[PDB]
């Protein structure tokens, strides 16, 4: 393998359903992209409190959002890890979430 990425890159629709899920996301979670496409990111990867906040953010973003950053605790194969997500529309029906593990 020539190189590796440094970010967890997840693309979502307005419902939080997953459209793409990169290799580092697979490494953190133990789940393959093919296993998670169409699945809901909030219920799959967040505690109830984080999911509720995150779902409201995404729904609000699709209404009138500008690109933004947020910190989210995420359930991984070694417990919860904190990520900075840089979120923006595709250059709109999909949201690109560009995450760094900031734990
Ligand atoms: C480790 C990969 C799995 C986590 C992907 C989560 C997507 C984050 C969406 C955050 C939106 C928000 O809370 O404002």
């Amino acid at each position: 393998v020539v190189s590796e990425a440094n970010s967890v890159i997840v693309i979502l629709d307005r419902h939080g359903n997953i459209q793409r899920f990169n290799r580092l996301s697979e490494e953190y979670t133990g789940l393959k992209e093919q296993e998670v496409i169409g699945q809901n990111v909030f219920t799959l990867f967040m505690s109830p409190a984080e999911a509720s906040a995150s779902r409201r953010n995404v729904t609000g973003f699709f209404r009138n959002g500008s690109s933004y950053e947020v910190e989210r605790w995420i359930k991984t194969r070694k417990g919860q890890r904190l990520f900075l997500f840089r979120n923006k529309f595709v250059h709109e029906i999909f949201l690109i979430c560009s995450g760094t593990d900031i734990t």
